């Protein structure tokens, strides 16, 4: 007959209309779902609502999580009622589940005992729809679970009891650990919403996720959102305008509920005839600025509200009553006054609790309560539990803690914040970065982010300065404008910072990091910066090869890595080399760099006072062809000690030409990393030349080539020459076997010059390593690593070398292979 | 990172260099596995080491287990090396499995218990690989279990506690039979070598394993043996021409460790600028020539050895530590000598125990030790263990010490053994073969092959020709050279034997069984040869009618089984009946001696003094059109009388002819074999015009036709005439209905020469059997069964026939249905 299906879809169209679904909607109006702003979702490309749970390119494996992550305040939750209001109306998975179920994270009790009644709570008034039929079905049904990281009381992750069976019932966080897992209502499709951070209190539940991250407003949405927000397009225009005039805060309302803090600013200052001027520069300020904008028309009852978001976030409470109302003072009077304003709202959804707008709001009055003039009031124990899951990190509460701690302070509440207390707290503040800065770890705990951002909303000299002093070593990751606004202040201020690392995400290949190359140029401290691995097109090295032509740079060390940068940009390279006399080592490895690239990195390399040692073009396309201009530049340049070129084509007939200059003389080559360049025995005797000449060169790596016998044979032929000076030699990988031991064995007792002598896997077997344990004894001059590397060895084989370990002490490494 | 898959492969490809894996490789030297020489490797068609767990042209199932048997020595270890190898070189298996394991029986500890480490004792010396994570994914790894004869200690296969989840450590003989039978670690795929005789013991754990045989090397994969073992190429030529003329050494070097222990003595001689004769002949000659000529240049030590071989047989150890060489007197002397020599190995992969260089040889050690001047020294016990898989089955121990107990013996240690004491055992030995012989059963024990094996190696005619007096039926199978080597010598020595069977494996068609068929053709006992089932075509046929022609044959019945013998070979067939006139019983049943073929036949059939009197041409793909040459040698010979030509298609118009010419009053036809002929009313007219005239005509057999009630009331007519002398009827599949129970009952009860009638599976139903019981009791003359065969019947009528049998004692066989 009637199908409850099609009555619960009818509830859920209907139901989510409202974008808050809560009361206080600025006279209680519709603010409809139909002002929904496109969200940039990425998936880890951009990705759809649609298709999130099918099969990808490959195997063609179904999806059972899809979970999404980002920063606070992005809508996530709006994202997830849009999908649930699409869905009703037929357009969304329509063809995918029976059934769309939505369980808020705030509502749930993780202490409590009850069955799988979500199914229930979760829908229709009506108490019996049909669980035991339909509704149980596997596979048919999408849960979408919002706000893990609200989850309040207790909790793990590993946990012997998970609880199957939907109609036992068990503790709360038990039951959410059991459906996650999918251990509940097996194949079940599940969405999670959760903050990065709490991430590592669910990586054990998902095991193996598709990862969503969702992105702020782009410039163009922003806009948008004006122009729907504003019924009155000229209104829209002016708040539209002076938000845009302001680079810091324009960049801040990416995160849409920092948009709309500024749109309801803006819109009671139009209806009450104000100027609308807005001067907010931090997140801090945007909160001080609302709440006191809204209050000051109230502001007597902070204390008893501060006090009650202090106790909550200590408590674990986001849902109050009204007895934890009136137990601070509050009744009948200012909460009225918050419900009228956008402040409170009494949710309205067929329940009787108060709450929060935000959660962002909550840890913000928490914050304000420190400062006031009632869990404890210190602000030690706030800072000692930020690394804690249960208390919800407290990120926000300490970060405004951070912000609202100053001296330029005016009315309008700034006046309520205690001098003395402040003082105390900024003290303890620093002292709180210098520990964490110091602690090089990877945790829940601040990642050298938060302490920077924290940092960006303290916005004063002394303080932040004496902060920089703390991270001589800076590893951050950069993947929108507010990161590199954030990071460009703070390492502008950095005095005493030694390297710096940066990790760049989808924001590439574009003037994007202008902003902080600028700024890293003009650092008396900086002397490696570290771009490895980034998608940095052309465009992007070139605006870094516009600020290392700075005549402050102190840049010494410049390393790249998987960047993907094409032949065209050593055009730019070589400007750098011919100008910036500082520049010592440059890794330009993993790249595609090839021949030409290398023709025209060469002029540079050549250029008069360019004085770089050491050059990687390891893995950059090239061929024997290359070997023409490296060859020039080794002999005309008086600098470059250090080559590296394997990884690429330069065979035999390529290092001849290396070989031909290398040998001079006046050659200063030190190191000759000839590694993975599938060379053999042909080039051998033009090794043998270069050694046996030039005394400068100390270090061979010939790993990864073919050489065999004759190869070794002919190359020792050259080390046993009185005049080779040759130190460290690397034979691993070069296909020697048992047949050359004898010239190793006459390289080991007549070389004078080696030190280090490394054999890896070359078929030696027993005979090779028994003979040089005894050669090794008839004072020979190796002390360091013999090699031995990935071989197996017989019992007296290994007793032998265990032996020579402890027979001739002057040896430090014999390493035998276990 | 680094990928503990590639580093085994790394290993695995290091590790396998060497064919023995042993030390006292002739000074230590590397053998090289590249040396490897192809086996040959039939399935139960050639098949190779690629693709063996994959499914085959039905059902697309695939294969977990292939099971690997042959003769001890025959080259399983060194299959399986070369399959690591293949297998680490990326070549054999490469894109099914991703990991390979190879567990020695020999140093499994079968009592103790222990988790399956198995996969981490049998790889490289890294204590921690990742065997809770990609190495336990089933179906990924192949297995492979070598030598499961030689487990040590107790063994069982009814095993409850079999043991699942490797994580749990249980006894090492439970684990096994676990992961055999794929209950641990499920779907992994495992190959096992395993001893024919040990078989039983295993066949409980496989289930449905994949057969295939390892067989040695051909004449040419010999010859190459030798050119390769030997640098020399005249070296080689020699070598091998001093075996090429000394037929049995030369067949018996098909076993690879044949071969090689008599290129290793060869060597010696080469060396020691000896002539390097060999006059080897028995598998003992070579092993005691070996010994004695590694010994003789020690000898004084073999007292102390033999009594340890001895010892660890009885005692189930093959492994031994410097203490039970100690206890035996082998201290720093011969031991020495013995890792010298290809005697001994100290097992020098990273371990620390001592073994013997073959099982062959620790056996034939033991064999040594009861005729020597200690866990027994009684022959009476070794033999009683014979059978058991526990003692590793004695097969050599006894077979070896058949070969030593004899007169004519030398020095070189032959002279160290007791002449009492062989005398002794000699005696005992041939008491263990009369007990054996008679014992005609299928088991472990002996069956009735190695017995013979045993007598070739004791060559002396006294022992032998006793114990043939204990055979008077020899049930053979010869799959090789060496079995036809031996069954020719031991049948040539049989004065007692009456018949003979022989099974022939694929070795077929050819002259290879010439050196047997000219043997038996001279025995002076044979009386019956058996050749059912075996797949010589014409040429076998042909060299069997050559033999058949001898004047001293003796052979009076000969049975041919599904030969698939041609119509060509009946011109050999006929051969043979116009000459030999002794064949009385000749068997042709089963082949493809079309009417062609009969038509030839026919020539020999009516030959003077052919004595043949029964000839079965049963399914030999005739038609009615060769009744017209059979109908001509009922009549022309006065010899044959029993003729079956039934499973073909000669119909009513064939056998009309038949009977035209079987009904003539001077014929000789006793028993007319018209079973599945396709027979029915039309004919029977004929068939009672043969009955009424023809008094020699004993019994006919009319199962399969079609005749219905016509056809039998037919035949009653001529039952029932004055001048039948019919005895047996049989009337089964004949198609007759109840309708004609009144002229059976008038055949019954006029009938005076019938004394069997049959009837089977017809339409009779209660009335046909309760009117018979009733007739029968009217001085009926039938006394034996009565048929009812696959009838069903009511109470009352299995009360009537279980009455008949006791109301008249006279009737032998009622036959009720149950
Ligand atoms: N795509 C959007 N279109 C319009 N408004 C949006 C959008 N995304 C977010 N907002 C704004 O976000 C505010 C609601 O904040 P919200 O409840 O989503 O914080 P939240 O982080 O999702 O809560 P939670 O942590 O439980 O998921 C509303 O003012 C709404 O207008
Ligand atoms: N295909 C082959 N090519 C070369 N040599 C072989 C081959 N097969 C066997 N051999 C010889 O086998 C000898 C080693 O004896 P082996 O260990 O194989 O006896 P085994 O019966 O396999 O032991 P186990 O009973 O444990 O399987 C070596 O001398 C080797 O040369
Ligand atoms: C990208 C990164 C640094 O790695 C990260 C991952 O997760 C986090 S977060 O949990 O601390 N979220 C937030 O800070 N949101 C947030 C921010 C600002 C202002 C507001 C909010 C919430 C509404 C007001 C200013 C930029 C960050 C940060
Ligand atoms: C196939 C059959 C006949 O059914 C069978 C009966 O017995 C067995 S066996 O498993 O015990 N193997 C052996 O005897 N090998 C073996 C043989 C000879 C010489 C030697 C060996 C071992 C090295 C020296 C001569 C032929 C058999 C198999």
């Amino acid at each position: 007959k009637k199908d409850y299906r099609k009555k619960y879809r009818k509830y859920v169209r209907s139901r989510f209309q409202c974008i808050e679904d809560r009361n206080a909607r600025l006279g209680e109006s519709v603010s409809l779902n139909k002002r929904y702003t496109r969200l940039r979702l990425i998936k880890e490309s951009p990705i759809k609502m649609e298709l999130l749970f099918d099969p990808d390119d490959e195997h063609s494996e179904p999806v059972h999580t899809v979970v999404f992550q980002g920063a606070a305040g992005i809508g996530k939750t709006i994202l997830a009622r849009k999908m649930m209001l699409d869905w009703a109306s037929g357009t969304l998975y329509q063809d995918r589940f029976d059934y769309l179920f939505y369980i808020h994270c705030r509502e749930v009790s993780l202490v409590t005992q009850r069955s799988l009644g979500d199914l229930i709570m979760s829908c229709c008034p009506d108490p019996n729809p049909p669980i035991h039929k339909i509704v149980r079905k596997p596979s048919r049904i999408l849960f979408l679970m919002d706000g893990f990281d609200e989850l309040q009381g207790a909790f793990d992750e590993h946990i012997g009891p998970l609880c199957t069976d939907w109609q036992k019932a068990e503790r709360g966080d038990i039951l959410l650990s059991s459906l996650i897992r999918k251990k509940l209502l097996p194949e079940a499709s599940l969405l999670i919403t959760t903050r990065p951070v709490a991430l590592e209190k669910l990586q054990h539940l998902l095991d193996h996720p598709r990862h969503v991250e969702i992105l702020g407003f782009s410039e163009a949405k922003r806009k948008e959102y004006f122009f729907k927000y504003f019924s009155d397009e000229a209104q829209a225009r002016a708040a539209f305008s002076l938000i845009q005039e302001n680079e810091v805060l324009f960049t801040m309302c990416f995160i849409p509920l920092v948009c709309w803090i500024v749109c309801t600013g803006l819109k009671q200052q139009m209806e009450s005839g104000k100027s609308l001027a807005q001067t907010s520069k931090t997140t801090t300020a945007v909160y001080v600025f609302f709440l006191s904008s809204l209050l000051q028309p109230l502001c007597a009852h902070l204390w008893g509200l501060c006090s009650l978001a202090a106790d909550g976030i200590w408590n674990q409470k986001i849902l109050f009553e009204e007895s934890d109302l009136r137990n601070h003072g509050l009744q009948k009077a200012d909460v009225s006054a918050f419900l009228r304003m956008n402040l409170f709202q009494k949710e309205v959804d067929c329940e009787k609790f108060y709450s929060f707008i935000h959660m962002t709001f909550q840890e913000f009055f928490a914050a304000m309560y420190y400062l006031l003039e009632l869990p404890s009031r210190d602000v030690t124990v706030l800072l000692e539990n930020y690394g804690k899951f249960e208390k919800g990190y407290l990120i926000f509460v300490v970060r405004f803690l951070f912000g609202l701690v100053n001296q330029e302070r005016t009315s309008y509440l700034e006046k309520k914040l205690s001098c003395k207390i402040s003082q105390q707290i900024r003290l303890e503040l620093l002292k709180w970065i210098e520990v964490k800065a110091k602690a090089k770890k990877l945790q829940i705990q601040p990642s050298q982010l938060e302490l920077f951002y924290c940092l960006y909303e303290m916005q004063e000299e002394d303080f932040v300065q004496r902060a920089m002093d703390y991270f001589p070593k800076i590893e951050i990751n950069l993947s929108t404008r507010m990161d590199h606004m954030v990071s460009s202040f703070c390492i502008e201020n950095c005095h005493r910072v030694e390297s710096l690392s940066l990790g760049f995400l989808h924001n590439l290949t574009s003037s994007f990091c202008r902003g902080l190359f600028s700024v890293l140029s003009t650092s008396q401290s900086l002397t490696e910066l570290d771009l490895s691995d980034n998608s940095l097109g052309d465009p992007g090295m070139r605006v870094l090869c516009e600020t290392l032509q700075h005549p402050g740079c102190n840049i010494r060390r410049l390393w790249l890595g998987r960047c993907g940068l094409s032949h065209e940009c050593c055009f730019d390279i070589s400007l750098v080399l011919s100008s910036n006399q500082k520049l010592v080592e440059l890794d330009l490895s993993d790249n595609a760099l090839g021949d030409f690239g290398i023709r025209l990195l060469c002029v540079g390399l050549k250029h008069l006072l360019c004085n770089l040692k050491k050059l990687w073009l390891v893995s950059c396309c090239l061929t024997s062809a290359c070997c023409q201009d490296l060859a020039s530049v080794l002999s005309t340049s008086h600098s470059l000690t250090r080559l590296y070129v394997g990884e690429n084509a330069l065979g035999d007939s390529g290092v001849a030409i290396l070989c031909e200059k290398a040998k001079n003389p006046q050659c200063n080559l030190q190191k000759l990393g000839l590694v993975n360049s599938g060379l053999t025995s042909v080039c051998c005797s033009a090794l043998s030349s270069v050694l046996s000449t030039n005394q400068n060169l100390t270090h061979l790596y010939l790993r990864g080539n073919t050489l065999g016998d004759k190869g070794i044979k002919l190359l020792c032929e050259g080390l046993l020459h009185p005049d080779c000076k040759l130190q460290v030699l690397e034979l691993d990988n070069c296909n020697l076997t048992s047949h050359c031991c004898w010239d190793l064995s006459t390289l080991l007792t007549s070389s004078q010059s080696l030190r280090k002598l490394s054999l890896g896997n070359n078929d030696l077997g027993d005979l090779g390593v028994m003979m040089f344990c005894e050669v090794l004894k008839q004072q020979s001059c190796l002390l360091q690593n013999l090699g031995l590397s990935e071989m197996y060895f017989n019992y007296e084989t290994k007793s032998a070398l265990e032996t020579l370990q402890e027979e001739k002490p002057e040896l430090t490494v014999v390493f035998e292979p276990s």
